[PDB]
């Protein structure tokens, strides 16, 4: 098991706070936060294209395309849920809250998903002041 | 990301089971349970015991060391600790907290264990009847 568990996820997760950000989605930025080396990045966002997650601009920009987008929404979605259930109802410190989310973001289901937008108090926004996206494609 | 997501951490839980079942840990039997062909078992479990996770005796029996069993124990027991979690806090349909703990129990930490110990009402059994092994490693 890699430890970021699934990277394309990943990728698609950093492009998406990236632009959260205001930053322009390029390699050497998804590079150094993921630490992800360079021929590393390379290959798998040359990977991406090929299943049509993202396209790269004629100047290295990374544009996902309206499937990676809805992905990277999704597992944002997860993301941020679960840092609000480890921090709301199981009390896991708040220093691991994140590090957890990031594992835990890769096998949560949907139907998990819609049971704790239903058990979660508050689900507008993370632990962290986040707003979380995508609830609506839940239901 | 694999389907088993932490192959290494399945064919040990598998084992296990087939243990605590009281059939012999037989390739064939990680085989047919994992779904998993032969020669996939086969390099695997021979992956197995570069890293002394397990021992094949002179019968192809399957012998997890003082650590793979460390190990199997701790897959199996976060795995029957989010089927708890699922079941009793959650409300995820019982039809699906399985398949949802063989995806979680790769990713779960020691500390959510420890903080779920202390959140949840019934730790001595899964939502099935198992027992949770190894919570005297917890803590
Ligand atoms: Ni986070
Ligand atoms: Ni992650
Ligand atoms: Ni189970
Ligand atoms: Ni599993």
């Amino acid at each position: 098991m890699k430890d970021l568990v699934d990277t394309t996820e990943m990728y698609l997760r950093t492009i998406y706070e990236l632009e959260e950000e205001g930053v322009t989605p390029l390699r050497a930025r998804i590079a150094e936060r993921l630490e992800q080396s360079g021929p590393t990045v390379s290959q798998t966002v040359a990977r991406m294209e090929r299943d049509g997650l993202v396209v790269v601009a004629s100047d290295r920009s990374l544009q996902m395309t309206p499937t990676g987008r809805t992905l990277a929404t999704a597992v944002m979605r997860k993301h941020r849920l679960a840092e609000r259930l480890l921090t709301d109802i199981i009390g896991l410190d708040i220093n691991k809250v994140h590090d957890e989310a990031d594992r835990w973001e890769h096998v949560m289901s949907d139907e998990v998903e819609r049971r704790l937008v239903k058990v979660l108090k508050d689900v507008s926004r993370s632990p962290f002041g986040n707003p979380i996206p995508g609830l609506d494609e839940l239901g």
